């Protein structure tokens, strides 16, 4: 279906309401590395089994959290192109599942949001790097480090100052312990944006002060659960304030080269100075590598989803056509 449009009414409102109660997981229910999508599934804004269409995901992030339209479209279609089933139009917000339908041929993985190196990546705040065995479950030790950074830099609350310090700490921990640490292109951009999301979207919209308390933080990050009487943000937003996070500790994109403490800058990677290059490489390299010679029905589904992806790209970039027009 077409990408949904922006909210007709984007006011703050109760989103933890009678029609969207929190429910525990049933056997087979899928939760993944994103506490935003996990919470919408656990409140019934998304299907509770954690398998959804792109249009369902865009509608849920807007209705439940007031995520802005352009960001919703870009992230949803990027995730769907690399992790979703383009024929059935279904994406798992977590582990690979037969529930997304019959698979395309390799090398396409349709691995859900849990698939390492497509969307999900290293130096997550409350999830471990895939090298350590689990890139998707809430990690109590990592969350306690988020609390400690909130106590030291946020007076007990998570804010953009905390995000700047913790983002850099998680990069330095990955450099020191993960010999396969990768921090380039798509992951380089999304890792910085994700650290603003709690301050911009998990803060009750009646305050919208960018100060997230640790009870609310645990409720979202561990339990996929809105605080009692949670109001969504009072206007559409996503990564507002990412400039503060970067400015705290500016980093070049790069990777460890098979050893710890070997972080090597990648001059071929995009960075914040080349945002159009990030889009071009995502399409010409990442998507194309998963579908190099697609059959007629797959080509048509790719071209449709790539057009939808381009709707979320900031004005100024040129659309690229890996399968022709
Ligand atoms: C619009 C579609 C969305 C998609 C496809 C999506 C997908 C993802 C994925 C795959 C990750 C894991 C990346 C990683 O850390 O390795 C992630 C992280 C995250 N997402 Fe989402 N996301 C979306 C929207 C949102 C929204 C609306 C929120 C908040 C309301 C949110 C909050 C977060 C946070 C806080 C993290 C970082 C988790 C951590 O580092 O511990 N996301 N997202
Ligand atoms: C800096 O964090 C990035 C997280 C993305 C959140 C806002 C997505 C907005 C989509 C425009 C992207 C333009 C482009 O890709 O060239
Ligand atoms: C929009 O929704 C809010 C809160 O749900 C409501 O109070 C407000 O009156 C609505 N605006 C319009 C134009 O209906
Ligand atoms: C190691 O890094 C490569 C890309 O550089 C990635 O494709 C692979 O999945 C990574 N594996 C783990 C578990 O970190
Ligand atoms: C959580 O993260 C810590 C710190 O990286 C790690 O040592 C531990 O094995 C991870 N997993 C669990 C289940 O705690
Ligand atoms: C984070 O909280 C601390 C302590 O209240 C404060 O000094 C800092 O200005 C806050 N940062 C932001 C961006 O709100
Ligand atoms: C992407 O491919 C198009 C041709 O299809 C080309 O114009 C563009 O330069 C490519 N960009 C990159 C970064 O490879
Ligand atoms: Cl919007
Ligand atoms: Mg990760």
């Amino acid at each position: 279906g077409l990408p949904p449009g922006p909210l007709e009414n984007s006011s703050a409102k109760l989103v933890n309401d009678e029609a969207h109660p929190w429910k525990p997981l049933r056997p087979g229910d899928i939760r993944g590395p994103c506490p935003g999508l996990n919470t919408l599934a656990s409140h019934g804004y998304l299907p509770r089994n954690g398998v959804a269409t792109p249009a369902q995901i865009i509608n849920a992030v807007q209705e439940g959290f007031n995520f802005d339209n352009q960001a919703a479209i870009f992230l949803t279609y990027a995730a769907h192109l690399v992790d979703g089933n383009l024929i059935t139009d279904l994406l798992s917000i977590g582990r690979k599942t037969r529930l997304t339908g019959p698979d395309p041929p390799p090398p396409a993985s349709v691995g859900g949001l849990n698939e390492h190196g497509t969307f999900e990546g290293d130096a997550s705040m409350t999830r471990g790097d895939a090298f350590f065995g689990n890139n998707h479950d809430f990690n109590e030790t990592l969350f306690e480090q988020l609390v400690d950074y909130s106590n030291r830099f946020g007076g007990g609350k998570y804010n953009l100052t905390v995000a700047g310090e913790l983002r850099f700490k998680r990069i330095q921990d990955s450099i020191a312990t993960n010999p396969n640490f990768s921090f380039v292109d798509f992951r380089f951009f999304t890792a910085y944006g994700e650290t603003t999301f709690p301050a911009n979207l998990f803060v009750d919209g009646r305050r919208d002060d960018g100060q997230l308390d640790m009870d609310a933080a645990r409720s979202f990050f561990q339990f996929s659960r809105m605080p009692d009487d949670f109001f969504r943000a009072p206007s559409p937003r996503s990564g507002t304030g990412v400039e503060v996070v970067v400015q705290a500790h500016p980093m070049q994109p790069g990777r460890n080269v098979g050893k710890i403490n070997s972080y090597t800058v990648d001059p071929t990677s995009s960075d914040f100075s080349t945002p159009c290059l990030m889009y071009e490489k995502f399409v010409n390299i990442t998507v194309k590598s998963l579908y190099p010679n697609p059959t007629v029905q797959l080509r048509k589904a790719l071209n449709t989803n790539l057009d939808f992806l381009f709707q979320g790209v900031a004005a100024g970039c040129t659309q690229v056509f890996p399968y022709g027009r």
